[PDB]
């Protein structure tokens, strides 16, 4: 139950409902999670996406995410019969980014199938000052949940491991 770093895209028209009115949304997510929740600036004056920076223990993660995506919910930022469905980057070391993979690309792909979240660790990465690079997570809540629980473990079988 260690700290966590999760970056959450979320559409740009919706920065406004996130942060709230004299940012009061925002802040009371960030008490009612227990984490720290902060907008990242705009990579530029047109781009689709804005990013979230949570900072938290895992149960943590799953109040912040979770009001964030219930927010977007509310705002109808999904499509026509469908469920709010956003893009989440975690860090995992680099030396187990392999092990996300599996054999063959056998364990990515069964995670996919039993989460129906898609899972991407981008190719040709560079890692981070901390020797981590980015794993992609995206779909509804409950999907991304799983996703990044079992990543975490992943992540945590390996460590154990020597």
């Amino acid at each position: 139950s260690e700290q966590e770093i999760v970056n959450l895209f979320i559409p740009t028209q919706a920065v406004g409902a996130i942060i709230g009115k004299k940012g009061a949304h925002i802040k009371q997510l960030a008490r009612f999670a227990g984490a720290s929740i902060k907008i990242a600036p705009a990579e530029g004056p047109d781009v689709s996406e804005r990013m979230v920076i949570i900072t938290g223990p895992p149960e943590a993660q799953f109040k912040a995410q979770g009001r964030i995506f219930g927010k977007l919910k509310e705002e109808n930022f999904f499509n026509p019969k469908e469920e709010v469905k956003l893009e989440a980057h975690i860090r995992v070391p680099s030396s187990t980014a392999g092990r996300v993979i599996g054999k063959g690309g056998k364990t990515v792909n069964e995670l996919q199938n039993l989460t129906s979240a898609e899972v991407i660790v981008p190719r040709d990465q560079t890692p981070d000052e901390n020797e981590e690079v980015i794993v992609r997570i995206i779909g509804h809540f409950f999907a991304s949940q799983t996703a990044q629980r079992k990543i975490r473990e992943i992540v945590q079988q390996v460590k154990q491991q020597e």
